[PDB]
């Protein structure tokens, strides 16, 4: 009724047989080509796992087992006086296939504050790091260390039946995720708060609300983009290099905190888990001389003075998207309602305007709009959240919640060991002769 | 002449210039198809990636840069008073192409006892590491938190030209590589000899034997199968788990440490790299249940037993490979030579005899000759090092050559994003059905 995990037990079969007949059905069938360049070009373009949480609808966005963002807005439950999407009701979604009720929502805010304590060799490990050793090191550092708790890893040592590793792959994801905003906000108290203690959790709180307690904000509206935050960056298809990464490591059996370790890593790489920060360098560093009021010859000078120079207008392209990321319209209208006064939201508002001058004059993007990421960092500022450093900790958090979604139903549905046949250069050549 | 790092400078334009012109010609040749089984199917005989340091026969098995491993047996340079292939110039061949000489081994010797040093917040969260955390989880953890040493994530910060990626990921490289037995060396004596002293590298002694000394080993052959052991496990092609993993996290320009951390993290999922364990616990299992004296019948009865039950055989079948694994017989050979009358070695020996046969007579197996993983536990065991939960340690410091080597042609040659697109079910049958 209320236990994720009798309704998980409930649908695995029904989606085991849909597979089985599709498999029956067409397991042989073509779905596209592989080329010499997709190999070089790093599989762009081919069609190369399954993955059920999410989506990417190309003229609505991600949507979340077929939800867009504005319909998870829309219907998923808000905190009781509020009116963002609780995070909780985003991870329901994405295991069930369906939208939690209000009380579902509630028994999975009160699962995750009885799984949130830390093991006290993970503490120390926390407390002991240096300042000069990134928080996206230190996330994945203590999730892997955590990994002394896994459930499945056990079981699986003592010979556990294939038909259950959903189970333990659930508790184990279930406990990491109530984890999650403790080591989060023991890494952001360590480095930026002088190693102050996070508090307790309390039981009646959402997830949110208890992480940015223990961060040290008070703050409703704070506490509600947080909300909308964890909730937008929860899940992007399988391909990004975070998921794929978990999928990976996931499939050769490793229990959730190795694969979401590994996942972190990968997020904290430059070309997937940076923009945010790189934006809002870019939009104080545009306060340099633009002071609080200006133009588009302001603006497309660096336009074609940094687009034809060599660089971009961060938070403007993507791999694979194709208009307004809703991820981004998400935040502008938390702004408006929120912050219309501020000086960089404004920047921002403005700079919605211009560099959607059409700046397919070049031709070299293939997307004129602003992504997630153009938004993010200015109201993380706003409210006093000025490390930069430390928000792809925030999208990982987040990330957790698909990557998790995930790797529960690839275990239940026997997704097998992910191993590609790899060639050499000179392997190609020979190969292609003939 | 000796400095890797100028050879390689010189290498790589040859090298981007071919790989220009082939993609000019052949970049649109198709060379395989994807089937919805494929994608089901964890992308199981799919080519989708360039690895250039190593390809996987099916056949004659694993080649490094063109060689096999019964021809590196020979042209690879050995320690003074030795016969096994020192890894210093597996690494060598891998990153070249070219079979190093003498004094190249030598000079990368010296190279990594000089990078060696580890800083002391890693040594301190090692020794505060409790005795319930596994040995692949302290490694993992450990690497990512030496990521604070990385050049090339500081260099990345500060806007280096992607024409010097390859250069920082070297040193990076060379300096995690260095470092790995030290940190491995670490682990085994906190964990096993009750956190009793590492002791100092020798400026003048190689790689594998620095590592024996740390590890609290002083006997001469045991030395000689590491060489062997960490020169065999090298590399695998790059659609292994831990491979592809690196080449994952790498392409989104994380760290050596990183994506090393991350592979480790794939490498201690139970269906990459706890056969070695597995085997070794049937092996010692089967040797109580038919006495250590046994016959050939009696072998053959359990082995038939075995299979019916509908159990695997553990150490026999791979993935790709298709016949006898070099790795395997290079044990064998090394197993003749120095423990021939071990009673694991002999029943290994005779199990070699007997289950070849057995599985032809089933039809399911594809792959009846066993891997590297069915001969390892017993060598390991034979020299006094009988932790099991500390093999795939081992396993990990080897693929650090392989995958590192990779992962600096990786950056030279300009590698993408790894960046598949995935399908839901749901998505992949509407595709179908258009
Ligand atoms: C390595 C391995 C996982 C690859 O198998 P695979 O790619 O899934 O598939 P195969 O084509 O080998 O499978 C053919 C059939 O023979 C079976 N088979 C494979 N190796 C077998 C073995 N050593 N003993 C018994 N049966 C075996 C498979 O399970 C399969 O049976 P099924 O169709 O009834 O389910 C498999 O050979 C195995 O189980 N090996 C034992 C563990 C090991 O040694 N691992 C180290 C290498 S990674
Ligand atoms: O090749 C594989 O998939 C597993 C393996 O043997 C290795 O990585 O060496």
């Amino acid at each position: 009724s209320t236990n994720l995990k009798d309704i998980l037990a409930d649908l695995i079969p029904k989606e085991q047989a849909r597979i089985k007949t599709f498999r029956q059905q067409h397991g042989k069938t073509v779905v596209g080509q592989i080329t010499v360049d997709m190999m070089y070009g790093g599989m762009r373009g081919m069609k190369g796992l399954v993955y059920e949480t999410s989506v990417l609808d190309p003229d609505e966005g991600i949507r979340f087992r077929g939800f867009s963002i504005p319909e998870c807005q829309k219907l998923l439950p808000k905190a009781k006086g509020g009116e963002e999407p609780l995070p909780e009701g985003l991870f329901w979604l994405l295991v069930t296939g369906h939208i939690p009720t209000e009380e579902q929502v509630s028994w999975l805010s009160k699962e995750w504050a009885k799984r949130a304590a830390l093991p006290s060799h993970v503490v120390t490990m926390l407390d002991n790091f240096p300042t000069n050793l990134h928080p996206m090191s230190q996330l994945s550092a203590a999730v892997t260390a955590l990994n002394s708790e896994s459930n499945f890893a056990r079981a699986y040592a003592q010979g556990i039946s294939r038909t259950k590793y959903w189970e333990l792959i659930y508790e184990d994801s279930m406990d990491l995720i109530a984890k999650l905003p403790c080591v989060a906000a023991k890494i952001y108290r360590n480095l930026y708060r002088e190693g102050s203690g996070i508090g307790a959790i309390d039981s009646n709180l959402d997830w949110s609300h208890n992480f940015t307690n223990m961060l040290g904000y008070t703050d409703h509206q704070f506490t509600e983009l947080t909300r909308l935050y964890l909730t937008i960056h929860s899940d992007h298809e399988g391909g990004n290099v975070s998921a794929h990464t978990s999928h990976l490591v996931g499939s050769a059996l490793s229990d959730p905190y190795l694969s979401f370790a590994a996942a972190m890593n990968g997020l904290a790489g430059p070309l997937h888990g940076l923009a945010n920060q790189e934006v809002l360098v870019w939009l104080t560093q545009l306060q340099k001389e633009v002071g609080k009021d200006v133009s588009d010859e302001k603006l497309r000078d660096y336009i074609w003075n940094t687009l034809n120079s060599g660089r971009v207008v961060p938070g403007y392209g993507h791999a694979v998207l194709r208009k307004t990321d809703p991820r981004y319209t998400c935040q502008r209208e938390f702004a408006l309602k929120h912050l219309p006064n501020d000086p960089m939201f404004k920047l921002v508002a403005q700079l919605y305007k211009i560099v959607p001058n059409v700046l397919l004059e070049q031709g070299k993007a293939k997307n004129p709009w602003p992504n997630v990421d153009a938004h993010s960092g200015v109201l993380l500022q706003y409210y006093g959240m000025t490390e930069m450093n430390y928000y792809t900790v925030l999208f990982g958090v987040s990330r957790a919640l698909g990557v998790l979604a995930q790797l529960i139903w690839s275990r239940a549905l026997g997704f097998p060991l992910e191993r590609p046949k790899s060639m050499s250069t000179e392997g190609l050549m020979k190969f292609v002769d003939s």
